[PDB]
């Protein structure tokens, strides 16, 4: 049962669904915890994003995440800080084998995420350190060799210029799929990180489609529910929907909103 | 600044509205994070419960959501995981003034548990301790003077022994407010947790009637608006009406079911 | 697959093995660390013992390395830091489902262990919990209904008073198992803890067959195979045969030592 | 009352205070504990210095002492570990609202720091992580209009190459203060260290009323009370007085001898 | 090297000490951190008391303050947070020698305190454990021969019962040094804490010369230096004179103070 | 005894046996925790490697483990997760004495990280911290004069460029050793991370020799006993017998497969 186990360890489902054209369904993890990451791992979600960029998180951190998550059916992707090939690497190291890399705004920043995934020839990624989590130290057998077929890589296009190089970008070898961020793309169309303009929802769905037609997965955070059905529509295979911060922090108000109105009416 | 804040820092508010009959309400945190902490101190609950008996919690967690907590208006009350003096001079150490003690069977517990939390002559509290977190380092001026009387003690009721003990248990002096937890109780009472039967409602009801009619706070934790409000009705004044992990779960299972998951 | 899961999580995998007469190899963990935790749940044993007694463990390391072993075969179990309902309801919350208690003397004792992990009206654990890691945040299917069957009980003897009672302790209901711990014996019997003596091993030997001739599963800890293969044939079900801190220390020794270090 | 705390919540009373010239008195922090962080916040200083740089801090340990600092009176500033647009936007994620920036070599390195800091079209911030901290996840209204302003930037010069430069990082717009670092700035002149020689002095005096006299707040650290006066005088307006880990030290030897040498009187 | 060191970690330097009648100047750590634990521990005190009863410490932070401590001349002595087998077992399990055992009211409680700290037929240490950090890991050689003579007890006694029973707690072999708390006693004795009264300080001083005088080192918290010296002419042998929490804010503050801040 | 202990707290004992040719025999430690670090410390290696580039270490991690260790005879030699100034001048702060720097692949960046150890005027190195655990908060007398000589650099090389590179870097002042990683070595050479091919061993072998003739010390990890003993006897000076991490997987499988083996063959 170790051998099945070990065996079953390194097919990244994500990306098999993802090569599908099955929409994956997504929570944002800013909580930075391994208890919460389990609960919120048993939601029904696809997928869940490990904020290593905008949350409290670090190397450590995802991994107790991965760790947390990894018995569940919802499949772990997760964010570096940086398109840094050295974090990258540890968190290749601990085990991620999708990630999310922000604020690629060219090819050769994409290229660039692909080649750190990869080991020789195929990118500069260091066999050394394979006996990590990655490869269950040591247990998961041919890992070397089955490794690089497993790594998705999601590049994050936020600003102008990365969709003015979107063409290029979606040409690039092992780039599997490409995040939009609408909040940081209506702020530099002058928008101020309101997405609700017209044109900024014009450059969202087109490049949407752009990302699809080309043979990749779009993907793309959005906590409102109509447009997350819109983009679905057009052809998105990675949504977020929510936040879990967000889903606690609104949750809750509507909780002490409602009961508190009842000790209110009871005791004006 | 520093001696304003001092000067403010000792008063329970917690304790000041239970007195005033202000129902206060609030949420259960099992979630064992300053951060979510945090969060849900910008929320507008009355109280939060940081549960040391049911959520993987300890007095270094306690601490960090002490810490959390501390400049919202919302306010904190500990569980302690039992009724021992130990536990509750820990807690108090690093600040507590309000807990929520368990399993509180007879009078003679629910005096233990309030003597545990007082200086002598009142109780068995060691001023050796003044110094940590409560009196922060020894700036909130006449501390040992002063913190006697901001101590909160509430007690858990959960079983039929307890109910029958209820009228003793209200004549403790310091006793400041009883918690009905109707899932324990309905699972001594043979109903498996289930309250939802009249004979545990009927149990409930009297209880918070008694309590609140001695002069003592009535607390429950329940999770429907209308028999919230017939237990605010009824006299309760503080009134869990969640648990932080049950909203998140429960939030995040209807985001993703919306979408066919 | 949610559901799939959480229907699957609810089987106490260890206590079925045990009941079916299958021998179970284990590991002692004191590394008290997720990171270990892990690697070790890959190794290939039935199941590994997390020591809350005598390794630096709390009930949060406690969870890590539950969540950490979670999707391998090997299976876990938990030893508090003694027969203390408090401390055994903590370890229940967040989904330990076997417990290996210490320091059991008589049948009085093993009740009371037994009673701490059950629901009324079997025991006194608290229905009020069934929503932390144990039911998965209420997500395991009938958990109020299931958990007591999949409760598994194991009571270490450590004490020539403890083996006085052993018949008396083998009649408790709900006591699955019973290991014997050779060094705390010895150490009780006069041999400084050295269980290489005669009288010793007949104790230890003669307890293995009570136990398992009266329905229960007996266990131990031991470094020897053919010390392991003879307890086995004698009837053993959970035999832990090494400790992590020491396989790691003594591994490392042999290492330096070959280079002349 | 949540309201009012949110209102309240976004003013960076430090920079205030800055623009004011009301001197600030600080102590630098690098016990990285939230613990003694909460302990000195009751002392009694206009600030504290949390050290990301020379200290074992991280964002997460940088997050804690936020929390417990949060209710005092004494403002909270923080050092990233270098001038990283990644780790600065993670920090200001975690409600950082004052960076002390190192190693500001010239006016370009002292733009990019204070870009960092805004969101568009003042700078490079990302508006998509507005939810984090900083925002108090949504708590704060017009968090996103509100920001800019009460950010504060510090830049250190701690070279002869700052010092050469300094007219030119005065006239860089957002550049709140400028902070000298005595002992590295000696060392760079050639001085080992000790700053306690007249050309060193000099240069330290000098600069303090050059950016005094700009229009902006100059900071230095020094444990030497009578040095600490006279950059006073000379119109510095946050000076950072002493280290909580040399404090610890220094008192805790001082006990240690007096008492000690009482045991040695009665049993030599 | 090995060899060598493990052959000299097993010495208790600071009992040594107290034998030897040389009197130990000391400083309480309250901070909680392995950090400042190892700065502290470069200041030049005889000991450090590690303070696991009015701290925010556990077993865990225990640990990693030995660690940090430990090659530095300074010793460690560990407070636990009351006289329970349990939680000494962990201590001594962790490497703690020298215990400082809150609220020891009787002969039979520092009995008890002793024989939690002694493998048989001396106590009831279960040697389960020799394995953890205590014996590094099974590398100091003939640990379980030699561990009980290096373990350090000391008793503090905080109320007026302790005081009238001080003659019988004396005479229990085992109990080293017996530690009086002024402010505890005061409050006990109906001073609020305030030990700068006649009638406390005739107390404490009568108690350190009888410790002293029945072969037995007297210890004490306090802060003046000609208080400091008045007892330790009386005959004090372990005299902690300050508190890290205490000497952090004032300083802290008397600095900001100097600035008109 | 507090004076005697920072007196002789200064030495730098690594580098003193690698000066006098004293080989020294290590083990690798990726686990990560302060507990396994100090049972570790007394196994009888020479130095261990606390991996901060391929294990979830941090700076604060590194700290615990170095204090962990700290009593014991064996030394601590720490691996940043990059040749990086700031990395590795928290690392230093922190106490760090030996680093080994990954991915030198040419003078110019031995040269970096030689100058990232270094006070001025010999480097970079920031005296303004020298307050840190580094010098004991200021116990070790004459830190700022005596810590340069007891910095230890060891580079590792990795890749065809950087053995190319090897004679430029061996004339490097202030590389004390050269590491080489003979996995990578392989992968960059086409063989795929075995390292058992006549070309890479070839490879290691030379650049051993090279290092140990040019007056520098050669380093490398081999957990492959027989040729941990072939280059020994080409006169490496720092080799790395093992992996904790792997030492205690191969243990316990070995433990669980002989156990498992006894069970099985009296329960068919």
């Amino acid at each position: 049962t170790e051998n099945l186990y070990f065996q079953g360890a390194m097919e990244n489902s994500f990306k098999a669904a993802l090569k599908a054209g099955r929409p994956q369904i997504g929570l944002w993890l800013g909580l930075s915890s391994s208890y919460s990451a389990e609960l919120l791992a048993g939601a029904g979600f696809d997928w869940l994003l490990i904020d290593g960029e905008h949350a409290p998180n670090n190397v450590q951190t995802v991994l107790t995440q991965l760790q947390a998550i990894a018995p569940y059916p919802s499949q772990p992707v997760v964010r570096p800080s940086w398109n840094d090939p050295v974090q990258i690497k540890q968190l290749l190291d601990v085990g991620t084998q999708t990630l999310l890399v922000p604020m690629v705004q060219n090819a050769d920043e994409a290229r660039e995420a692909v080649r750190a995934t990869r080991y020789p020839p195929a990118g500069i990624r260091g066999v050394g350190s394979a006996l990590a989590r990655a490869s269950r130290w040591n247990r998961i057998p041919d890992y070397l060799q089955k490794a690089n077929d497993q790594m998705c890589v999601l590049v994050q296009i936020e600003t102008r210029e990365a969709m003015k190089n979107l063409p290029q970008i979606l040409d690039v070898e092992g780039v599997d799929g490409v995040f939009i961020g609408p909040a940081d793309l209506s702020a530099d169309m002058g928008y101020a990180g309101n997405p609700q303009h017209p044109e900024v929802q014009a450059a969202i769905e087109q490049a949407i489609v752009q990302i699809r037609e080309s043979g990749k997965a779009p993907g793309i955070l959005i906590a409102n529910e109509q447009l997350a059905k819109r983009y679905l529509e057009l052809g998105a295979l990675f949504v977020a929907v929510g936040v879990d911060t967000t889903l606690l922090a609104r949750a809750a108000e509507a909780l002490a909103a409602r009961f508190g109105a009842q000790a209110t009416a009871v005791k004006p």
